[PDB]
């Protein structure tokens, strides 16, 4: 009986390790068992992209949005998804959006700018 | 004697394995052979980012910017460095500005999209 935490976990392990189809199974089953959960579709997006599955990214960052309109990543994974398909306008609008969302809650909650959006984060 | 592309090679294999310093010193002694090309100055931009020598980067992509203003990897890296540097406004605008470029590039000559700008570049 997995908990939907525990499967974004064992997904989150499986992105690490490049088994992206794997890990797209365990944010499916994570979502199944809480699907009201923006990360799940996120992290699913991210997986779909690397599978280069770009309708099934596109999808899940808009149901990402639908959840939490204030998402970073979502705008910056569907922005990245439009790049992908070459839909320019969309992608460049959305991926601003992700950055103006980023400094936006940075500077109100204290959060780092998620690594996703930087190419040079201290490790 | 080693040519300036040459050098910027050794740089490039340097920098592939995460030798940042010497792919530095590299691009650096390319720089001297030839310093009016902007990539130089865009390869060792990145090489001083993850460094975390955010200082000596924003002068790079300067430099880059200065002999090349339809870069859009160095407004990319400039964008990324202010972003480090907590600069945001000023690295939005870099960073959209980067992306409007490569649309525009795309469009007008067929490159693709630099992967550094990039999550999902097909390899
Ligand atoms: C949202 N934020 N703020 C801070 C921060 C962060 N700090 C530094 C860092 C950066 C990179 C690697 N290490 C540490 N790192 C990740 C982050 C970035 C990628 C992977 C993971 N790691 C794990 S396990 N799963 C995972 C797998 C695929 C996608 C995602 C996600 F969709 F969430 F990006 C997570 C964490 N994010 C972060
Ligand atoms: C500007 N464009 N368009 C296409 C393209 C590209 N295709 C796919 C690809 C993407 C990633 C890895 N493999 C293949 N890959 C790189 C690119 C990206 C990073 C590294 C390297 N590789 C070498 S050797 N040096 C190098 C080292 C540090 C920085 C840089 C640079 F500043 F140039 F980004 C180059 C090439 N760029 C690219």
């Amino acid at each position: 009986s997995p908990s939907a935490q525990e499967l974004k976990e064992q997904g989150n392990r499986l992105f690490v390790g490049r088994k992206y189809p794997e890990a797209a199974a365990c944010y499916g089953r994570a979502i199944t068992r809480n699907p009201l959960v923006a990360v799940y579709y996120t992290n699913r997006a991210l997986c779909y992209l690397k599978m280069q599955q770009h309708e099934q990214a596109l999808a899940d960052c808009r149901r990402a949005l639908e959840l939490d309109g204030q998402s970073v990543k979502a705008h910056f994974f569907l922005g990245q998804c439009q790049l992908e398909m070459e839909s320019y306008d969309e992608a460049i609008a959305n991926l601003q959006r992700a950055y103006s969302l980023a400094k936006e809650q940075r500077l109100n909650f204290g959060d780092d700018i998620p690594s996703a959006l930087r190419i040079a984060k201290k490790k």
